[PDB]
């Protein structure tokens, strides 16, 4: 897929919200545990994401997620416009379950699962693929 | 410099704490506004960082930052061992000052400054250099 496309969705676990961003072309994930599912939290997440990777386009399974003025302002400022994703989210949810008792806080288990997911060789890992896709696109 | 070396330090602004991670070889920055300067916050930041980039070694200007059991546990689990940095932190502090009135929250201004810093061409940007350094190291 195009190297600037990311998918963002929230999932719920233990009464908390996990914002999951998938780089569609590599399967690479960025995730954070947010206090609430709000436009301000999504906007802040998008600003962080766009400063770290070249974010061109964002996709989601819940269109209404992107209607706040806060989200529209983040996309405006950062210059963002509006199978794999289902699979990557499924893998992450499974990994969180597998490491959950190794940590007190869900947020810690989430970051351990992101780490495991991005480094797992499938033969390259999602972390290796994103860096290869973005470097070759710059070239 | 070696591609797995990162420098982590905290700086203070408006009574808040900004954790700044610099990828020494590229000048690329990752930053977060943390509620307090604690071992638990540093450990959590390191886990997130290590799941996104291949973190081999961490440097700091304040050695005591890395003594908590929480930090030692994050480095153990993620397999981490213990001019440019001064310049990158200086540039970020200047950029935050330059964009500060464009946002209500300091954390928003911080992420705008990270974005500006990583995308600025110096001729490649810090964001372009990190992806090139890591991709060629995998190759
Ligand atoms: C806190 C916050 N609110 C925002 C927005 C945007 C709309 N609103 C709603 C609103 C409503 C009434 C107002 F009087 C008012 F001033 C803003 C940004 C925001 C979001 C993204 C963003 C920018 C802004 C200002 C500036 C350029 C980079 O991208 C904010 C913002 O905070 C979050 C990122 C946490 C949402 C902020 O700190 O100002
Ligand atoms: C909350 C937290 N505390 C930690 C630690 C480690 C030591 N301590 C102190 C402590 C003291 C007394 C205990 F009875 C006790 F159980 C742990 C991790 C932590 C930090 C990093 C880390 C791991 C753990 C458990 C597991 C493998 C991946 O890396 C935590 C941890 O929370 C933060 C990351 C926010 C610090 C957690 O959720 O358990
Ligand atoms: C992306 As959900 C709020
Ligand atoms: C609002 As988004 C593109
Ligand atoms: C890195 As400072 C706490
Ligand atoms: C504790 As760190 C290397």
């Amino acid at each position: 897929c195009s190297p600037g496309i990311w998918q963002l969705d929230c999932t719920h676990l233990e009464g908390k919200v996990i914002l999951v961003a998938v780089h569609v072309a590599s399967g690479y994930i960025e995730a954070e545990v947010i206090p609430a599912e709000t436009g301000q939290e999504t906007a802040y997440f998008l600003l962080k994401l766009a400063g770290r990777w070249p974010v061109k386009t964002i996709h989601t399974d819940n269109g209404s997620n992107f209607t706040s003025n806060a989200v529209k302002a983040a996309c405006w400022w950062a210059g963002i416009k509006q199978g794999v994703v289902e699979s990557m989210n499924k893998e992450l949810k499974k990994i969180i379950g597998q490491v959950r008792d190794q940590a007190e806080h869900l947020k810690t288990a989430v970051q351990m699962a992101v780490f495991i997911h991005n480094k797992k060789r499938k033969g390259y890992s999602a972390g290796e693929r994103i860096v290869d896709i973005i470097a070759t696109d710059i070239q």
